[PDB]
């Protein structure tokens, strides 16, 4: 029953400790499947490992993380309250806190995913960053790309899903909508707030912006 | 004191186990009020139940959830780190992870609320979806509606709050602002990135989009 | 080892209880550094205190919070799953749930930060509110300001970071992009969805909006 399975958790935690994993609290750790690990792995409180998971050397997992059927490279840092399912992280990635990686999430070396970011069937290239308030679905994102806060892939049209491709060295300004299918060429810049409905050339700016105007002495409702 | 109340928690957890609830860890469960439940209910670690809560049959509650004064229908799945207060879920709803339902949140049968979604005094209809990065306040949303990632109800003008009504079979494109009060007719489509300031007719597209343009050889600051 | 350090945690929790702090579960509390507190402080389950932290009187900390090197004024309420690092809260602030305050976050008296909000090197003035789905970086925000859902400071141009200044009594409509450096004068109103690329005068409306239009009988892909 509940109590018996809980005892089995204690057993796994003890064995992990003996195998050289640093568990901050063995009473607040759960493994529901199998865990392979390198050396100097640190796991904080209330972490749940599900399915078949492998961790490299020096991986640090912060409080409250849920990691299911995932492969985590050496030196990765997973910050608090991050949920990871069927994902692969290369070496030296940093994700979270409050990141949500869904199946097909693939991060290349040194990639960063910040708070309130969701990834599904999406690859984030080497040294690339998606720091805030972003949804990346059905997307290929190249190396050295900056995905600005509020960026969203419009991948689903109510019927089908379509693919977004972003080249290397692209800057995606904040609050950009990438309307799939679309391709953004290497070195391109998307202006903040752009709705990208057409492919963008290499080294080109894409923009869809009304010039700002001002009305004086404008009074809000009382 | 602290320790005495903690003992009372152990008691409630034990009684829940005896009554047929599956608690993954009775030592990491809190009930501060009253819990009614059906059969085959599963509650993961670090769940807190507050006030008066009722759960149907086969409800699954993932790690770290906080559920206060709420009614949860049969077969609902509440994913990790979801906060629910004074809400009602019909049968077969799926919410979270990282969903925040505030008082007046009402989900009809089979509704879905995803990550980084907040609902307050808002009804989400049958089979309707709000999957990502969305705020729905003071809103009626019909059946079979797709609420795209980044959608926001602009409900508060600094003085008062106003109501948004969205009909059945509406597609709301990503990053739409619904400027209340506003009504979107059944079958309508809102283009991604639209600022909806006027009512939308049945079976109509609403759009407010600058055509994309491109400037070649555009160099970002060094 | 793990077990020894865990014993030291039990010790600190016991001492906190004896010093008049209400810990909901002393077995689910962690202090990694030093904690100073006033009277009637309440700390819920799975809270982690890191570095050197000071709390005023009547501070309430909800489940799962992580508070590092921060100063929390009297009567503050920190809601569940909120991460706070190198921040200062004045009296009577309310933050979270799912708020993420990074170093340099400074909240003045009675300020509110809601769910899925991130702050970094940003000051939020007296009685000011950032309730939802927002990133505020490198920003000064005055008193009695409403920061609408979906607001983002565009602070980083790929090379450098720039400062946003928002005056007192400003209403920032939902989904506004503040393109730094920029200054918004006292009493100004930013329309929902505006991309603010130019300074805004006192008591002025700033807007960058395509008028909504409609196409009848528009059929989505099958
Ligand atoms: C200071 O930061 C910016 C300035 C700026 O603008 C100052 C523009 S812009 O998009 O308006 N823009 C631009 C883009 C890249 C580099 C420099 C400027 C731009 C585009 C076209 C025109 N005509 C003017 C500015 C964008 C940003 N920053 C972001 O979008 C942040 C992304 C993130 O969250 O990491
Ligand atoms: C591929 O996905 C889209 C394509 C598209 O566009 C391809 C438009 S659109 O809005 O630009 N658009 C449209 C809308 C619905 C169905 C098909 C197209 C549209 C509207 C007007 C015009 N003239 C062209 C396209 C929107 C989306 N998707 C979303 O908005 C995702 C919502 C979510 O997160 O679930
Ligand atoms: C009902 O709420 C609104 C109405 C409205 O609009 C009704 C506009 S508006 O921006 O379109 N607008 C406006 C702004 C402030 C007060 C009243 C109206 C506005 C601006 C210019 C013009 N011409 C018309 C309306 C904005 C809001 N609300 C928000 O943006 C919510 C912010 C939040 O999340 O707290």
């Amino acid at each position: 029953a509940s109590r018996l399975e809980r005892v089995y958790q204690s057993e796994q935690a003890e064995k992990l400790l003996l195998a050289g994993v640093m568990l901050r609290d063995p009473a607040r750790f759960d493994l529901r499947g199998t865990l392979t690990h390198g050396r100097d792995v640190e796991i904080d409180t209330n972490v749940i490992i599900e399915g078949n998971v492998t961790l490299g050397h020096r991986v640090k997992i912060g409080t409250g993380c849920v990691i299911k059927n995932s492969v985590i490279g050496d030196d990765c840092e997973i910050s608090p309250y991050t949920v990871v399912e069927d994902a692969n992280l290369a070496a030296a990635c940093t994700i979270g806190p409050f990141a949500r990686l869904r199946p097909g999430a693939e991060l290349l070396e040194g990639a960063h995913v910040g708070n309130f970011v969701e990834m599904k069937k999406a690859r984030l290239g080497k040294g690339s960053k998606a720091g805030h308030l972003t949804y990346l679905g059905d997307a290929e994102i190249g190396d050295n790309v900056n995905i600005g806060a509020g960026t969203i892939t419009c991948n689903y049209d109510g019927a089908n899903k379509f693919k977004t491709i972003i080249g290397d060295d692209v800057f995606v300004g904040s609050d950009t909508q990438l309307v799939a299918p679309v391709t953004v060429g290497k070195g391109a810049t998307i202006a903040a707030g752009t709705t990208v409905t057409r492919n963008v050339g290499e080294n080109a700016l894409a923009i869809s912006r009304v010039p700002q105007t001002q009305k004086e002495g404008w009074r809000r409702p009382a």
